[PDB]
């Protein structure tokens, strides 16, 4: 059984990326089970959704009366120490806001933590159906 835990938003990096306190700390938290296009890609500049995906997560945190965090029963964090985690947003989860508005794809790369991914997997085939931003 999985628990929500609050956060206070410190500022949003990425599509997929937040850095929140958490437990009085400043922890940057990658988002689980999604990949949402990037505008800090190591590589590739400035992907095709990438400003969108950004400013959907920016909007969804900076308007939230109440953040929370929600860890998975699998590894809490990856190997660049960032929590992996399901984020929400006035109950909404993030995660699957973005996916079901076709901003990110469901990734699925920590086997242990899966808990939401059927969920997740449902929305991005709405999406995927809706043909919507990425699938568009």
């Amino acid at each position: 059984k999985l628990h929500k835990e609050p956060a206070t938003l410190i500022k949003a990096i990425d599509g997929d990326t937040v850095k929140l306190m958490y437990k009085g700390q400043p922890m940057t938290f990658r988002l689980l089970l999604v990949d949402t296009p990037e505008t800090k890609h190591p590589k590739k500049g400035v992907e095709k959704y990438g400003p969108e995906a950004s400013a959907f997560t920016k909007k969804m945190v900076e308007n939230a009366k109440k953040i929370e965090v929600e860890f998975d029963k699998g590894q809490r964090t990856d190997k660049y120490g960032r929590g992996l985690a399901y984020i929400y947003a006035d109950g909404k989860m993030v995660n699957e806001a973005l996916v079901r508005q076709g901003l990110a794809k469901v990734a699925y790369v920590y086997k242990t933590n899966n808990t939401h991914e059927q969920h997740l997997r449902k929305s991005e085939a709405q999406a995927k159906k809706e043909k919507l931003n990425i699938w568009s």
